[PDB]
């Protein structure tokens, strides 16, 4: 029932330029009732909350955490989404395979969750190994997807997660149209967002994988911002003429 569904990543997107973050929130703070806000971050919910206290993030309506593996409503964790992602998902088997790759090191336990298996790619290893991993995982028949970002982070998720799939789910939940949605991102774990039909903005300080993605799949609905961090979000809002 609002005119805009604003979905943004936190680190290096909404966060990173304190001054821009502040004037973005100042502006949005004057029309809080005109948009729904969702933070689609790679961070776990707890980590997202700690970041909010650190930089003073304005309260969102929804939290799409751990790359969309967990959704939090004002009332709490979405159990329907959890059950939906659990269907056909076989975490143990995928982890056994990923654990077998010498170039991969598990990320700390707190970065893991039932629908998220994450690793760090050896900076000395050949990035081509991610393609081999992806092929090997896909051939298990288990609905899985591999998210590679910043040239070092690897996340194993159900094919039904993404920041993009979590976003389409939220859109349907709120009865918001893609034309009324703006996704904001900076890296490989944001590609799912740009795969949706929502309007999107790629921050100036975006990672290589995202820019390369844009070069190949970028379309009319995708905006390459001149500003970096939160400034890119204000820029996009004006560009797509949202919150008229
Ligand atoms: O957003 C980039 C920045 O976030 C961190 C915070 O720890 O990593 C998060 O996003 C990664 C990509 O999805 C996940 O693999 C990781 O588990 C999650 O914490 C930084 O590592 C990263 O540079
Ligand atoms: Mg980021
Ligand atoms: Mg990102």
């Amino acid at each position: 029932m609002r005119q805009l569904l604003l979905i943004s990543d936190l680190d290096n997107t909404w966060v990173g330029d304190q001054q821009a973050l502040e004037h973005l929130q100042e502006y949005l703070g004057d029309r809080r009732g005109n948009f729904y806000l969702a933070y689609a971050t790679g961070r776990s919910y707890h980590s997202a909350r700690e970041l909010q206290k650190q930089v003073g993030l304005m309260e969102p309506d929804y939290w799409l955490t751990a790359v969309g593996s967990e959704i939090y409503h004002p009332e709490g964790l979405d159990q329907h989404w959890a059950d939906y992602l659990s269907e056909h998902w076989q975490r143990d088997i995928l982890q056994a395979i990923a654990d077998g790759f010498e170039a991969l090191k598990p990320q700390s336990p707190l970065e893991q969750n039932p629908w998220k298996i994450s690793y760090h790619l050896d900076p000395q290893a050949c990035p081509t190994v991610i393609d081999q991993l992806t092929e090997m995982l896909k051939e298990t028949g288990i609905p899985v997807q591999v998210i590679f970002s910043s040239g070092k982070d690897v996340d194993l998720l159900p094919q039904r997660s993404n920041k993009g799939n979590a976003t389409q789910y939220l859109q349907q939940h709120l009865a918001m149209e893609p034309s009324q949605t703006l996704v904001c991102g900076d890296s490989g774990n944001d590609i799912g967002l740009f795969e949706t039909s929502a309007r999107g903005v790629i921050v100036r300080n975006a990672q290589p994988e995202l820019l390369h993605w844009y070069d190949q799949w970028g379309d009319s609905r995708h905006y390459r911002a001149q500003s970096s961090h939160a400034g890119a979000i204000l820029e996009a809002i004006a560009h797509f003429d949202f919150l008229s």
